[PDB]
Protein backbone atom coordinates (compact mmCIF):
# COMPACT_ATOMS: atom_id res chain seq x y z
CA UNK A 1 0.00 0.00 0.00
CA UNK A 2 1.15 3.55 -0.71
CA UNK A 3 -1.36 5.95 0.78
CA UNK A 4 -3.03 5.15 4.12
CA UNK A 5 -4.86 7.19 6.73
CA UNK A 6 -6.48 6.26 10.06
CA UNK A 7 -9.85 7.87 10.64
CA UNK A 8 -13.59 7.47 10.78
CA UNK A 9 -15.94 6.53 7.97
CA UNK A 10 -19.41 7.92 8.40
CA UNK A 11 -22.60 6.70 6.73
CA UNK A 12 -25.63 9.00 6.93
CA UNK A 13 -28.57 10.35 4.94
CA UNK A 14 -27.96 12.82 2.08
CA UNK A 15 -29.08 15.71 4.30
CA UNK A 16 -26.72 15.21 7.25
CA UNK A 17 -23.87 14.51 4.79
CA UNK A 18 -24.33 17.85 3.04
CA UNK A 19 -24.42 19.48 6.47
CA UNK A 20 -21.03 17.99 7.36
CA UNK A 21 -19.63 19.31 4.07
CA UNK A 22 -21.08 22.70 4.94
CA UNK A 23 -19.59 22.59 8.44
CA UNK A 24 -16.19 21.61 7.05
CA UNK A 25 -16.11 24.22 4.27
CA UNK A 26 -17.17 27.02 6.61
CA UNK A 27 -14.83 25.94 9.44
CA UNK A 28 -17.79 26.20 11.80
CA UNK A 29 -15.86 23.96 14.19
CA UNK A 30 -12.69 26.03 14.03
CA UNK A 31 -10.95 23.44 11.89
CA UNK A 32 -11.40 21.06 8.96
CA UNK A 33 -12.47 17.51 9.74
CA UNK A 34 -13.16 16.02 6.33
CA UNK A 35 -10.22 13.99 5.09
CA UNK A 36 -12.02 12.71 2.00
CA UNK A 37 -15.43 12.94 0.38
CA UNK A 38 -16.76 9.61 -0.83
CA UNK A 39 -20.40 9.00 -1.67
CA UNK A 40 -23.60 11.01 -1.24
CA UNK A 41 -24.03 9.12 2.04
CA UNK A 42 -20.38 8.51 3.01
CA UNK A 43 -17.52 10.69 4.26
CA UNK A 44 -14.15 9.78 5.80
CA UNK A 45 -13.37 12.15 8.71
CA UNK A 46 -10.63 12.64 11.34
CA UNK A 47 -10.64 10.19 14.24
CA UNK A 48 -10.96 12.99 16.81
CA UNK A 49 -14.08 14.60 15.36
CA UNK A 50 -15.92 14.32 18.68
CA UNK A 51 -13.12 16.12 20.59
CA UNK A 52 -13.16 18.86 17.95
CA UNK A 53 -16.91 19.28 18.34
CA UNK A 54 -16.60 19.11 22.14
CA UNK A 55 -13.96 21.83 21.95
CA UNK A 56 -16.03 24.05 19.65
CA UNK A 57 -19.15 23.88 21.82
CA UNK A 58 -17.09 25.02 24.81
CA UNK A 59 -16.34 28.37 23.19
CA UNK A 60 -20.10 28.73 22.68
CA UNK A 61 -20.71 28.80 26.41
CA UNK A 62 -21.46 32.07 28.19
CA UNK A 63 -18.52 34.35 28.89
CA UNK A 64 -17.56 34.98 32.52
CA UNK A 65 -14.89 36.77 34.60
CA UNK A 66 -12.38 33.96 34.00
CA UNK A 67 -12.97 33.58 30.24
CA UNK A 68 -9.66 35.25 29.33
CA UNK A 69 -7.39 34.29 32.23
CA UNK A 70 -8.21 30.60 31.86
CA UNK A 71 -8.88 30.47 28.11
Amino acid sequence: SHGTRKGMLIECDPAMKQFLLYLDESNALGKKFIIQDIDDTHVFVIAELVNVLQERVGELMDQNAFSLTQK
